């Protein structure tokens, strides 16, 4: 599969992919799952969520998810509020997305492989 077709097919999954942040053989996804605080002003608004780097190595796509905060400056940081309701919300968006991603990957006849750093991922996949 061409990089252009990968991008198109990954775009079909939903608003996760961030084309602008995708490199030659790396694709970037994220998900704003839970507003930190809705009472705040637009300029200070932040989200708990996840982001994911996907490295292409031939027929392999190697995934590394991290969980954390998307801050008011547009940066992801790997710290998260220690609230069960928030962490569950993030987890459910990640599970749903990954299931779309695997289905997409089978349909492109490729393989989905966890990065070695997934050993330190704090929640499970499906």
């Amino acid at each position: 599969p061409t990089r252009g077709k990968l991008l198109k097919r990954f775009a079909q999954i939903g608003p996760y992919i961030r084309e602008q942040q995708c490199q030659e053989s790396q694709f970037f996804f994220d998900c704003l799952a839970v507003c930190v605080n809705k009472k705040v002003t637009p300029e200070k608004r932040e989200f708990w969520g996840w982001w994911m780097e996907l490295e292409r190595n031939g027929e392999q796509l190697i995934y590394y998810y991290q969980v954390g905060l998307f801050d008011k400056n547009g940066d992801w940081v790997n710290q998260v509020i220690s609230k069960k309701d928030v962490i569950e919300s993030i987890h459910e968006t990640l599970i749903r997305f990954h299931d779309f991603l695997q289905a997409a990957v089978s349909e492109l006849e490729m393989t989905l492989v966890p990065d070695e750093k997934m050993s330190n991922f704090p929640l499970p996949l499906k």
